[PDB]
């Protein structure tokens, strides 16, 4: 607890106790390494698995996925050392990483032999079986979405002192919708809070009341956001939840924007994406009882990528809401363009 | 809002942004120069308070005493130029800190005079005069509780911890029962939480869906507790915040005790109080069915010197709870004598 | 070895693995607390080394100093405890310090038995003889400066997780003029490099050069600077080195500034001389080629303090050299009084 | 700069004042920006070296490969703006980095064209030329090395060091075959003395005389170790270190070990090589003086990677020194196998 805390707005250096939180999500990339725990019976539970008449599992944010490209070949081998005829098959998500109702289960025991975790576990190679355990990637043609599995794992124990913080997880003996808490956090003080998750942070202010003030998604989640870690959670409702529940939106006075509703159709299939509150160039937005009511995320830039600088709506809080995908702006619901046909538009994807 | 930590438990060191918290019950609060408002202002507060029945003030905390009495003899020249005789008396602070009936006015019009009263070069004197308006101490026959105020001043600015260091104030024109929210620290993390503000500080660990863990107390006010900044303000009781909320015992499922209700009786005298779970030195607490019922917090120390060492109740959990004052050690009210006589101790008067 | 780092220049906080020094020239006064390890060796090379004719030790350094002072009263313990007539007898610090021709002699073998001493170092008793092992002091009459020994010493191990960490030393084995390299660090980052031990600090830096801009001299050697720890050694003139060799002057390119010669004859006195590149208070320089030659270096002011205030040089560059002493500001020997007679200018006592 | 220190065989701990060394070999650093000065005057340099008949250039160091990399597109962009047909081609580098005899003549005037490209970061593409200015690759029959360039940039400022990260480089006015001190740190306390700067890590203990610990490399150039950044510089034979200075050996006594001699033939094509004195995984080495004398760095392994179980040497000193790479464990040139067929021995490629 003890801090070089260095006031950057006041430059006032000091130190004592407190509590301390750190932005990781740009940081993410040179902090962290994962894996999975007690790989044998991880091979042990996809075989029981697969005895379940089990297709895959459809991550849910790139952490797990980017776990299951890990000991693919130390999980084959695995298997091919008992005898177990099992390939994984491992692609790329896509946003937003959708809802799978399977569940992996828990071995009660492990296989009856096999050491190889010992020495060498990566340079493994070995051929490919006719059964396919497909993990993410564009195979919704191979398997449809009921008998995949999703938010099956947990984090227990994460950080070491090696440069390169080891994350410790293990198939969920049980179901929930709910976001992992060991990696979300927020805390308040005078006008500022924040709350804070791997692939979502957002930005609490205290302008006039508590509200928002930004957000950031690199990854597009299922999950459920959970009210213990959050501040404020008497008198707030999921419709005012500008993030959609369904999406992990926080149920907080710090969750909700006055002249804007919970946006289901938005960019949720960008890769990335940001929401900032700043007219994106070139886009002037109006606010007119004339103007339409709320419609599907139009991204600002055409096909043709002429820009459309005049936006309206009815009842929104003037100028901006829209997305900072990859891709271009996505505006809200409510903004929709005054004289652009909302059928010309880059429409966002159907994820509602 | 860029400082670093350095865990006890680890040696761990690595920082970058986040935000901060300090505590400062352990050194009861720290010099700061104590505007209050307009010391003119303030002065011109008595003269309408006096008139309309206000003959004294009950502190609602040590940090108001310091506050009157720093200025207390300022306010006697501020109204030596116009046609005002009032003289203003502080005494020590009796705990717990009553509450006031009455609450200070707010002045509409200014007393045309030099604005001499803040930052003046000394060599000024102003006339003593019989009436007096008593602020706590030991004039409760010079003045009456009923026209004694209380909570009647909100906390505006406490920043300047560089140089400056001002706790700027105003009388709160509002009569509010409940405690300033500005100087009040907290955030959870993990399995921890902890609240403070300027003369409590309060511990919370997730032991087993969180509970009290250990807080200090250096001054007994009686205000109330917000919910707003307090967690999980849904799902507790006002009995079983271990501190009543009269006290402005915190309403959180993180304020209570299995075993233990609302202190009411507690030693809310002794102008310091460490709340611990622990056995007071030379006392063995019993777990009997047959055992008394609650009552008021017997001290683990007689007048004479004599301790009553083996002590029993009904419905406690280990460890127990006994107030740390200076007076000595105060046990919770469920915990009573075995066999000594509870007149022979001494007892904790209703502190309700 | 991993630590913290705050650069007040730009703020920029940062956090490794590398090597860390310390500016301790301030801390000299409490750096450390320690005696020579086996204190009965050292007294058998003391009796040595009188049987030999050393009749004092001119220390070398205010370390050394310390450090006999400290030990004087074991070392005289275990002189009357095998019945040596022998007083050690340390003195006062001079400066600047002298060099001592002889050596303290290794024993070879301890004296038979001096375990009283043992445990018993500081709270020491004996008597006193005729002898007088005596250590620098003004003693000049009794043990002139060719019949002292000097620098006949080192260091074992110094720095621990204590203020005054034990330092232990050792007879050195051998002759040696140097200064002790075990308490240098020194390292070349930029446009700065400093040069610091014990007792001196000195600064250089480039502006379009690498010249000199301040030195701390807290106390005055003669030893020599070694070169296995010293940047940019090559090509660099002792005449240009405003600090002489022969008070232990670096042999470096950052050791010398341009239309200055080296200061032989400066305030070498002084106790604690602090050089600085400014002008004198209450004065000024002119570049004057018709100004005074070399010479000794003078004070500002004149004996009874009245400030001289013109100055002039044959071809300084603006700003001025003067030393800075406890005595007072002292100007460099190529700046002289344009109008004030030799009598009334206090000339830099000059040792060989 | 103020920092901390906690010991690693002790757990002291202590901040304060100083300067910080910080190893980024092994922590990989952080991402870097790599300006080269103003991209136009790049440009004309560049057009200039081509006319004067630079074909190409050789990036001394992996630092300067990555900023041809990233500054490649931007300058063909540049290029074809203006009245220049000129294509720049990077690739891949070759261990061991060869040297180059050209340097980019410094532009007397700017290209006449307008300025937008300031560290412009590629995403902007041009037509291919014919002509190609070559630069690193596996180019060297469109570019031969004669008239191949080599160290034609050094490090100007470090500006946002922290968190941009970014180094500026310029081209140099004047030839240079030194390295860049700039990015070099080293200094010695007690008995550990360690060279090392942005590619290179060496480590020298004192063990009865200062001597090389560990040695490890992620990259070989052709620089030059500058002597002012490096300790014990003088009575060092290049002979005895182990490292040739044809790969910038450092000149210390610190770079030399006895019963060894310099190697210029080991397997410097390694893009990681790690020394670590002592025996190759399944192999034995002993001292016989029938021995086979210096030869090439033999793999330990054979091609098909059978182990040499038996290794002898004529004048090595145990444990002894082996290569550490991903290609295998290596010997040096006086350590040979015992009894082997010279076939199976992978020696290292001569490396002139
Ligand atoms: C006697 C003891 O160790 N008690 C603790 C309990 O207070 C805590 O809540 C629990 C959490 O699992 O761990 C145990
Ligand atoms: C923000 O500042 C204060 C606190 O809410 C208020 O006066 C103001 O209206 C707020 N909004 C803006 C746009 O300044
Ligand atoms: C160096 O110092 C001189 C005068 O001492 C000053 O004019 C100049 O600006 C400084 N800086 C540089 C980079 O020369
Ligand atoms: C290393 O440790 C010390 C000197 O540094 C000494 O005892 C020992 O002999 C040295 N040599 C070896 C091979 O450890």
């Amino acid at each position: 607890d003890v801090g070089c805390s260095v006031d950057f707005s006041k430059k006032e250096t000091r130190c004592g106790t407190g509590v301390f939180i750190y932005n990781d999500v740009e940081a993410w990339r040179d902090r962290y390494k994962y894996h999975p725990d007690s790989p044998r019976r991880l091979a042990a539970a996809v075989k029981q698995a697969w005895e379940e008449g089990i297709c895959g599992i459809s991550s849910v944010s790139r952490m797990e996925n980017i776990m299951w490209k890990s000991v693919e070949g130390e999980l084959n081998a695995i298997l091919e050392e008992n005898g177990v005829q099992l390939t994984v098959v491992v692609g790329s998500v896509k946003n937003p990483m959708w809802r799978g109702p399977q569940r992996l289960p828990v071995p009660v025991n492990e296989l009856p032999h096999g050491w190889k975790a010992w020495g060498k576990s990566y340079f493994v190679r070995a051929a490919k079986t006719n059964n396919s355990f497909v993990v993410d990637g564009d195979t919704l043609k191979e398997c449809p979405l009921e008998h995949r599995a999703w938010n099956s794992f947990l984090v227990e124990d994460h950080g070491f002192g090696v440069f390169h913080t080891s994350v410790w997880l293990k198939v969920r003996e049980d179901y929930s919708l709910e976001c992992d808490p060991a990696v979300i956090g927020t805390a308040v003080k005078g006008r500022e809070a924040a709350h804070s998750d791997l692939g979502y942070w957002i930005e609490s202010e205290k302008n006039d009341t508590w509200r928002l003030k930004r957000a950031h998604l690199i990854e597009m989640k299922t999950c459920e956001w959970p009210k213990s870690h959050t501040l404020w959670t008497d008198g707030v409702e999921e419709s005012d939840l500008i993030i959609p529940k369904s999406l992990a939106g926080p149920l907080s006075h710090h969750n909700t924007r006055e002249g804007y509703r919970t946006q289901v159709k938005g960019p949720w299939h960008s890769e990335e994406l940001e929401i900032r509150f700043e007219e994106c160039p070139g886009t002037k937005v109006y606010v007119e009882e004339t103007c339409g009511t709320r419609g599907p995320s139009l991204r600002s830039t055409t096909a043709s990528g002429r820009v459309i600088e005049e936006w309206c709506c009815r009842e929104c809080t003037m100028p901006p809401l829209s997305f900072r995908a990859k891709d271009g702006c996505w505006y809200g619901m409510e903004i929709r363009p005054r004289k652009e046909p909302e059928s010309n538009l880059v429409r966002s994807m159907v994820t509602a």
